[PDB]
């Protein structure tokens, strides 16, 4: 807890400089409470007796915002649900806002923050990282992210901090930077045709038959399946494989960031983030072949060691896809 409190100078907040340049910090509170959250007032001092003309505030909250004006209107906005991913569009649209501001003034700096300082900002902080060279593996911006704001060394497996799908999008921001020049890659339009579920004896009533899976587009539901009962699907059980595999019906065209929601009517499937028992994003355009797989690590809330009762080590969700292009 000694990298988590800044505690210098007369100030007390939960504020960390990633680099010189580059603070990570909790979101600026309001009112005048200091246990376990950032007073808005504080941190606005913060940054004009400390930086005074040369920053710049990232909001990485759909949430919450403030009274920018206390931060002499050098704030902006980039739209993240909590344990969720931005949007490619807006990430890379956070980057060269990012660039520009810092390459006029080798004195400017950059604060990101979401509501702890956590998930959305060690995306956005790791994805930087990358952009201004410090890095060149995805892996090791992540590394590094969690080594100056939470308690992790640099040698010991990465867990926590970030989601499964955060982890990806720094990782799909990697990809953009090296095979696509910072461009976003080409549209793909896509069908979700089938879902495949491995190791799936434990999970829920271990057949698929509580399960059903929720697609959304642009923060709206495009298709909802529900297994057992054939809702725009139809389920199969393998016992002999422990598997399930759903032909998934009347997707429609899908294209850029899609998040993947499954859910259960069993009570013994409990839920960790974003109100379900699993859930994942991927983009479209980021796609390889006809199909993407994501072992249990790659998927969010089983990503936790706390659930690994429940989602084993063979544990993954495969869809597969149709090619929705003209």
């Amino acid at each position: 807890q000694n990298k988590r409190r800044y505690r210098k100078d007369g100030f007390d907040l939960d504020l960390t400089y990633v680099t010189d340049h580059v603070i990570a910090m909790s979101f600026p509170s309001s009112g005048r409470q200091s246990l376990f959250r950032n007073p808005i007032g504080e941190v606005s001092r913060f940054f004009k007796t400390k930086h005074p003309d040369k920053f710049r505030i990232y909001n990485l909250c759909s949430e919450r915002g403030y009274d920018e004006t206390k931060f002499d209107n050098h704030v902006y906005r980039v739209m993240i649900d909590d344990h969720n991913v931005p949007t490619l569009v807006d990430l890379l649209k956070f980057i060269d806002d990012a660039k520009v501001w810092m390459t006029s003034d080798p004195d400017h700096v950059i604060a990101i923050h979401s509501k702890g300082g956590k998930g959305r900002t060690g995306t956005l902080v790791s994805s930087w990282l990358l952009e201004d060279g410090k890095f060149d593996t995805a892996k090791e911006a992540l590394e590094y992210f969690g080594s100056r704001r939470t308690d992790f060394e640099v040698g010991d497996v990465f867990q926590g901090v970030e989601t499964a799908s955060q982890i990806r999008y720094v990782g799909y921001f990697e990809k953009i930077k090296k095979n696509y020049g910072g461009q976003l890659p080409p549209m793909k339009k896509l069908k979700v045709t089938g879902v495949t579920i491995t190791a799936i004896q434990g999970v829920g009533r271990g057949n698929g038959s509580d399960l059903s899976m929720q697609i959304v587009s642009e923060r709206q539901e495009v298709l909802l399946c529900k297994f057992a009962e054939g809702y725009n699907c139809a389920l199969q059980y393998d016992a002999t494989d422990d598997c399930v595999t759903c032909e998934v019906k009347n997707c429609p065209v899908l294209a850029g960031d899609i998040k993947v929601r499954f859910m259960s009517t069993s009570k013994s499937l409990p839920r960790g983030y974003d109100n379900c028992p699993f859930y994942f994003w991927f983009n479209t355009s980021l796609v390889e072949g006809d199909h993407v797989t994501l072992k249990r690590e790659e998927i969010d809330n089983p990503h936790k060691k706390k659930t690994w009762k429940i989602y084993r080590d063979n544990f993954t969700v495969k869809l597969t896809f149709s090619d929705a292009e003209d």
